[PDB]
């Protein structure tokens, strides 16, 4: 059923990462694609959808391609009016079938608009508990207007806060050696994401963000979230 917690040896270690941690920071530091009530207009590969979404803030794009885990998911949302929220990238973002106004790429992040908001139009607060070397040091809330929200949206908001509050990611490296965010649903199901880059000297943004392609959603009103960091080295 649910995924078992991380084994000690499998968590990515920042000490084994030789690239620029700033490239991971970029993906979560006040960085995200957002849109409401849109419908896809085109496709590239069988598992993706293309939307006309403009970079409101910093005019960097007018088109967005989101890749999904499979062809079924893409077909399911193809003609639906949806809301979008996710972390985008530009390096190795591929479009056109020889040819096929900037463009940007991302994974998952879509939810149906209809019936997915709160009656009183208020926002739902989600508590995030932070653990450092097995100690709950701080806890804070992030918000969403969606009853059923993607795990990606909640993750992004949580890391954005920790970047500023705890300097989660810096340009050169990170004060933490290990890190993973865990979700606990009200039906008992659990799952987690590794918050550190794979070992080596070159961070692959596209490959990392791919973990969101399942378009996983959770009930904002009842889900629990825990961030587990260690400085177990230094
Ligand atoms: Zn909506």
């Amino acid at each position: 059923e649910s995924q078992p917690d991380p084994t000690p040896d499998e968590l990515h270690k920042s000490s084994e990462f030789t690239g620029t941690m700033g490239n991971m920071k970029y993906l979560y530091d006040d960085h995200y694609v957002s849109a409401t009530k849109v419908m896809s207009v085109d496709k590239f590969l069988a598992h993706d959808l293309i939307y006309n979404i403009s970079d409101k803030k910093l005019k960097n794009y007018d088109k967005v391609k989101t890749e999904l885990l499979n062809e079924d998911l893409a077909k399911k949302y193809k003609d639906e009016v949806v809301d979008v929220y996710g972390s985008n990238y530009y390096v190795n973002c591929y479009f056109s079938s020889k040819d096929n106004g900037g463009k940007t790429c991302m994974y998952g992040g879509i939810t149906k608009h209809e019936g997915n908001h709160f009656d009183n139009g208020n926002l739902q607060n989600v508590l995030i508990r932070v653990y450092e070397n097995k100690r709950n040091t701080i806890s804070f809330e992030v918000q969403t207007d969606k009853k059923s929200v993607t795990a990606q949206e909640l993750d992004i908001k949580a890391r954005n806060f920790l970047i500023n509050k705890k300097n989660l990611y810096e340009f050169n490296s990170s004060p933490y050696e290990t890190g993973y965010i865990k979700f606990i649903e009200n039906n008992g199901n659990t799952f987690w994401y590794d918050m550190m880059p794979a070992p080596g000297d070159k961070f692959d943004q596209s490959k990392y963000l791919m973990m969101y392609n399942d378009n996983k959603t959770v009930d904002s009103k009842s889900v629990k979230i825990e961030v587990h960091l260690t400085t177990k080295n230094g």
